[PDB]
């Protein structure tokens, strides 16, 4: 008793096997993310009683925004390092364009991607 | 006026080119979707006045359920041809089990992949 | 003194962050193989004295031969669980087609998958 | 007659359909290369008299090489539009450093990426 089917696709993810049509209990297979996702989780799903465990999420990285930047008056701050894609977990760092100053209340200048939001810094004149 | 900084990320593609950090209004680039995923409308972003055009959606593929197929008492009709994962679009058939018919209201054995959805054939004894 | 540039595209691999046009010495970063390839070795890399190290190597999943088994009379073993693409270090498993023995000096009828070589048993009537 | 088994996997690309133990002949499926990779020919295989068609390649992106810029006195022309890797096919432009000019014999200061190989341009003091 107990065989599963074909493993769930996951968004942004795929197994690191060719799929099988039928599994025993007791079968798993493992997920990689897509190289800027990263893995939340175990990599590892388990077939037992007729279903598969549930699968890591991969989550999104980051993409900085002209516009907000724009509007905010920053920059990065390592015109040789630009993250433009930061992953989950990574942290990005900006500075103030020149005449401008850290807004009281704001982020710091170094802020942290994760899953897909960065909270950016704001400066004021 | 109007340069737009990195294009967006996509859920299952990627752009075929390296990102910059800005791109002059009039400048273009390009999605694909991983492999069994279906590219939905144009391909290709354009930058105009300060902002990206539409990026195109990547259609999920589908995949087949042996808990359904068992409780809808149908099989995959081709043994030696088995669309596991089917790409949106593409269309996988089944068969009655032994000592089964199509169910009155049934779908038809042949059924078509939309976006992760198959609508599955249903047979009685 | 000893920064590196850009790090190296690698055959059917991805670093695991968005690239920077220099790195500091000590910097690492990570590739990851894509699904059926097996990331053999280390997967960091790191910069050192102006030089990456020495990046993994992604090692090639196998395919199985229609024309290789028909000549050599043999068959996949479970109809349900056909490994078409099999993963480096994985092993697939025939049998004789019906009417046929295993020859002598014929390899064991379960082989090994290694960077894209299958040694096939061979049955004789 | 001529049926054929599962299709080749190629360096750098993946075929976009789930792969199948047997085709009929007249069959095809079709390649996708990996983002920064030029497909070079037809993307399509089709089956005929039991053998696939030859598969397209997958041409490499190029890398800027931080040593060899030094060496040749020259840095990216723009600094906010930096091809870190490029397509075959596409252009990177360089500039002399200060207090530098192009030497005789050198190959221009834009330069096209072919299969990996960037011929660079060489400044002299």
């Amino acid at each position: 008793t107990g065989k599963c089917g074909p493993p769930p696709p996951i968004d942004n993810g795929d197994i690191t096997s060719f799929p099988l049509s039928v599994y025993a209990p007791a079968s798993s297979v493992e997920y990689q993310c897509q190289n800027l996702y990263q893995l939340e989780g175990n990599k590892r799903i388990t077939c037992r009683n007729g279903q598969w465990s549930e699968p890591p999420k991969c989550l999104h990285p980051c993409v900085i925004s002209r516009e907000i930047m724009e509007n905010y008056n920053i920059a990065l701050r390592w015109t040789a390092k630009q993250k433009l894609y930061s992953r989950t977990g990574e942290s990005v760092e900006f500075v103030c364009k020149a005449g401008y100053r850290l807004s009281s209340r704001s982020h710091t200048l170094r802020t942290t991607c994760w899953d897909g939001k960065l909270e950016y810094p704001t400066c004021a004149k």
